């Protein structure tokens, strides 16, 4: 079974635990290259009664850092908002609570703006077929395959 944030099924308590950054894509790619602001590996979600705790951590000349982050509940049933390079909101299109979690994300900064989409696993890869359902959410975004980047082989410390 299969449910997206704003869905009227959702059941948010089943996001919490542990996930992995798999693949990150943005219509900005430098975000997500190298040394990108939102190349960020999560390692946890800790579901609370209106709000998400986000624990990633980053990396830097081979060398990963903690950030924790906390997303609020918007006014919109599904979408959330949290402080970071920016104001971001974003929403969870398809998860299957068990094996994936496809996340899209909105970021404004000094008065620009960026999409993000991230796929996550429980585990620390993905099937080939997840990851091309996740390349089909991305074209229904306007991203293109190649502002998509696989971090599986690359999303432990
Ligand atoms: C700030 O959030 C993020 N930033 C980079 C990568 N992934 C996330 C998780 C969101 C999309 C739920
Ligand atoms: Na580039
Ligand atoms: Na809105
Ligand atoms: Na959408
Ligand atoms: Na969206």
């Amino acid at each position: 079974e299969e449910a997206s944030s704003t869905g009227r099924n959702f059941n948010v308590e089943k996001i919490n635990g542990e996930w992995h950054t798999i693949i990150l894509a943005s219509d900005k790619r430098e975000k997500i290259e190298d040394n990108g602001n939102f190349r960020l590996f999560l390692e946890q979600i800790h579901v609370l009664e209106k709000s998400l705790v986000l624990k990633f951590h980053t990396v830097r000349d081979e060398e990963c850092s903690e950030l924790s982050m906390v997303a609020d509940k918007t006014e919109k049933a599904g979408e959330y908002s949290v402080t970071y390079d920016g104001f971001n909101t974003f929403t969870i299109p398809k998860t299957d609570y068990d094996n994936f979690l496809m996340a899209h994300l909105i970021n404004e900064k000094d008065g620009e703006t960026f999409q993000l989409m991230g796929l996550y696993g429980r585990e620390p890869d993905l099937s080939s077929d997840i990851k091309e359902r996740f390349a089909q959410l991305c074209e229904e975004h306007g991203i293109l395959r190649e502002n998509i980047i696989d971090l599986s082989n690359a999303n432990r410390c």
